[PDB]
């Protein structure tokens, strides 16, 4: 509360480390469904159903331009990519499987780097 603070967690490396995690996600073989924004002209249903589209390129731009205030807002956008994928794709599809794999991969790197 006022004039009463928990000890300062060092956050000075967070930007660099989120950038490393994102690089690893970008270079995974199963990243291909997530590298670019879904083309809303060419994919029926996407625009109406997926209220907040997110992809890796868009995360990378946000990251590089100071649009994440902290490491939790970065993790929210990454999870959004996988939650959108589950909303629109069958579990038993190549894209559906890709999204499960990528989410598992991300969650391990996140825990190992920060928890």
């Amino acid at each position: 509360s006022m004039s009463v603070k928990k000890p300062k967690r060092d956050d000075s490396k967070d930007l660099a480390l989120c950038s490393m995690i994102l690089t690893e996600m970008e270079t995974h073989e199963d990243a291909w469904p997530f590298l670019l924004p879904v083309n809303l002209k060419l994919v029926p249903g996407y625009k109406k159903v997926i209220k907040k589209p997110m992809d890796f390129s868009t995360i990378r731009e946000k990251l590089s331009s100071g649009q994440y205030p902290n490491l939790e807002t970065f993790a929210l956008d990454v999870r959004l990519v996988f939650d959108n994928c589950e909303t629109f794709n069958e579990d038993d599809s190549d894209i559906g499987r890709a999204g499960h794999n990528m989410r598992k991969y991300f969650e391990k790197k996140w825990t190992d780097t920060f928890k």
